[PDB]
């Protein structure tokens, strides 16, 4: 949302084991307003999965989503 | 609702009360969020944050979902 007073998604736990890469189609980082600096993997059924950018598998997943 | 799925949080409350007729539903943001909040879901599907302690917010929720 463009509205300051509207909700924004935040993460409070990171997924431990990597979700199948083929089931992920997009990603974005949660707002800097959130307490945790997470990445969100958007799945095939549009689930918003939180992950830790510092973890190697997460870093590679993000890179593999480059154009 | 896995612990690792995102959940909506509020960081600012709408100051001016939005048109009550524009509201179709409401819910409370997770206690995991830093701020307590009532979210009014509008007919445009916006998720508007409001302060639960405000009089209008209280009277709004007391008269919705009926």
């Amino acid at each position: 949302s463009p509205y300051s007073s509207d909700t924004t998604p935040c993460c409070f736990a990171y997924i431990a084991r990597p979700l199948p890469r083929a089931h992920i189609k997009e990603y974005f980082y949660t707002s800097g307003k959130c307490s945790n600096p997470a990445v969100v993997f958007v799945t095939r059924e549009n689930r918003q999965v939180c992950a830790n950018p510092e973890k190697k598998w997460v870093r590679e997943y993000i890179n593999s989503l480059e154009m």
